[PDB]
């Protein structure tokens, strides 16, 4: 079964909604993936950082293996023995009150909304369906109705309205259309990304998300955080908002909650704002004893292997060295520890795409987001001559042109 | 670490978005669960049909942990060997030309209805942000904004609006009702389970889902089946419409599709559908290798099993047994298979709430869906003799009362 025979039969039998770099991949171990030819790459995607700690972590599979032969579902009709012990670890880890598991992404930020909006209701006292939410332009968290809804790339609503209402857009970066947007009262929280991933790494000025904290202060609304790509190391820190030392009211977590071995999100929060949902009133999978396993394995990963600290310094010598590169063709540089993008100057012959193509040839995993973005973003187990190795890999590429 | 400590760790560090019948299961193996002292229960529950091949069966057990040490996550930016051999043998299986994959029952719902308005906007011609969706009354399919929005359960959506427009609900097992909801060209799809499982497993009368496919073909609407509870054995047949022999426009399959050991869950509908949504329109951990093996291998023990022919036959026995306890205390017995409910004479002394605990006291696990009605619903692993002696306990508790 070759790689053009993968193509194949996944365009056959599997629905069209992705057109994904052409090469299969079998097998994966830390920064490295091998495809069913047996090629060798680094992988500078690290699965949208849900591997931040390498694919297969071996701590991680044996949490796994652990408890699937115990018990892996019972539903939240009953109780199960590990979701408190995974709920008493993560939010003293955090330190909220308080967490709501879910599974996906966008079901951590689909109870967020509810939170919001139930807050608003019972605690601010908005009248009934004004509550508003405010959301930053090139924000993504996922792809339901309500996602969508408040997405300003037309790809993602395009064709699948009507919208839901009560979401309002401001640009990103921008404390004064914060501000002004925030005169509304019936605004019940902010939802921002400290560092929008999937807009192209596009990173916040000094001092927004101080400007966001007190704003939403100010004016008695929710900031919600989205760290579900950025949180967990990948920037160099706990939490992309730990750079600001701004404490969100509610931070959504996700995909590095789970090494990538199981869908695993969470919604942290204190008493005030996490009971306005009283039982029966939300849930899901979520807070399964195999997913609780994987995900307390998960974040002893991340703290015991020092992670975040690796991922500032190599971060550094990422930027550094791709900021060599000529501004001819690399137009910017940009990122976080070890969340970073390149821009190229698209022509009409060359463009991220191809750019891509080439990598992957020369033995790299990176995909464009825009047509000019490369995101560069490898697990942060990788060690720094691994990482240089890399750098030389990118360079070859790019200079090939 | 008792019951008790771990009901009250749970109410310290989690959301209280539910009240689980109290109970700390430790452990599950086919038919049973134990709890931390060591109890033994009959599963009658099944996680809401997630785990139908029983708890831990071994052979899902075993492609999970075969799979987990090759690749568990790649993101749907490359491809990874699994996901093409997984859509030939499910879209083979049901007889659909395509299958996109999800994790949650709801994001299969969501891509769904996302589905339907593009294939609304782009084949039927309806104009954009006109189309309609019609749901049941009784309906439930999962806790997004958009699910709550379609929901008549005041306590689902309530203090969490404003609302998803676009969606119009009618009575459930209602033919005129659905004729005359169809008059509206705007109507892009009905959606609509073959028995309401949260509702209290409401039959419809014979005969309805040939109306329903008739109606909806008639006025070129989409029937969408969401068979995520309903599906994969559980009612006796491989889809709950077999009983008709229709063959709906969509299938949503979830939860027994990975035999609760991974959050799995299906979009199957045939290209004419399918292909209206373009490369970077939808998506998601959909598809991961990991869930990929652990469903061709939950898929496999359905058949190799037969477990809807077991369903089928145990479904028939345990009916006729419960329909010999008292009209005096249990009014009605429903189901099909082994999707079954009792509903109880409720007094103020006595509720299901309480038959449930004293279910819980003599060795069976049932939880209350609105309270009078308990759901019986066992893995359909189950052999004919634990059967009996399930019922027994099932007449031993309800004529202690």
């Amino acid at each position: 079964p070759t790689s053009d025979d993968i193509f194949e039969r996944e365009y056959k039998y599997g629905a069209h909604n992705y057109h994904p770099l052409p090469v299969a991949l079998e097998r994966g171990k830390g920064i490295y993936l091998w495809d069913v030819e047996g090629r060798k790459y680094f992988d500078f995607l690290s699965s949208y950082s849900a591997v931040n700690q390498g694919h297969c972590h071996p701590k991680i599979v044996n949490a796994l293996k652990s408890q699937v032969d115990k018990l892996t579902l019972t539903s939240r009709a009953f109780y199960n023995n590990v979701l408190g012990e995974y709920e008493e670890y993560i939010t003293k880890l955090f330190n909220y009150h308080k967490v709501l598991p879910m599974n996906t992404g966008v079901e951590a930020g689909e109870t967020a909304c509810k939170l919001a909006r139930k807050w608003g209701y019972t605690v601010k006292g908005i009248q009934k369906y004004k509550a508003k939410i405010v959301f930053a332009a090139g924000n993504f968290w996922g792809r339901t109705l309500s996602a969508i809804s408040s997405s300003t790339d037309p790809t993602s609503y395009d064709g699948f309205g009507p919208f839901m209402p009560g979401f309002d857009i401001i640009p990103y970066n921008d404390l004064p259309a914060l501000e002004r947007a925030l005169q509304d009262p019936n605004v019940a929280a902010f939802m921002v990304e400290p560092i929008q991933g999937e807009a192209g790494v596009v990173v916040p000025d000094p001092g927004y998300l101080m400007g966001v904290r007190e704003l939403c202060t100010r004016h008695q609304v929710l900031f919600i955080a989205d760290e579900i790509q950025t949180g967990l190391a990948r920037t160099g820190r706990w939490l992309a908002v730990d750079y600001e030392n701004v404490r969100p009211d509610i931070v959504l977590l996700g995909k590095a909650l789970s090494g990538g071995l199981y869908p695993v999100s969470a919604v942290l929060c204190d008493d005030d704002i996490m009971l306005t949902i009283k039982p029966g009133e939300h849930g899901s999978y979520g807070g399964n004893p195999l997913g609780c396993r994987v995900a307390i394995a998960a974040l002893e990963v991340l703290e015991e292997e020092n992670l975040a600290e690796n991922a500032d310094k190599l971060g550094i010598i990422l930027r550094n060295e791709l900021m060599k590169l000529p501004s001819d063709v690399v137009t910017a540089v940009r990122g976080k520890g070890l969340l970073n993008a390149i821009v190229i100057k698209e022509t009409k012959d060359w463009d991220a795409w191809k750019v891509c193509l080439r990598l992957r040839d020369n033995g790299l995993l990176a995909k464009p987001t825009h047509g000019d973005i490369i995101r560069f973003a490898p697990p942060l187990v990788i060690k720094e001559d691994e990482l240089r190795e890399s750098i030389e890999i990118i360079n070859k590429t790019i200079l090939s042109f």
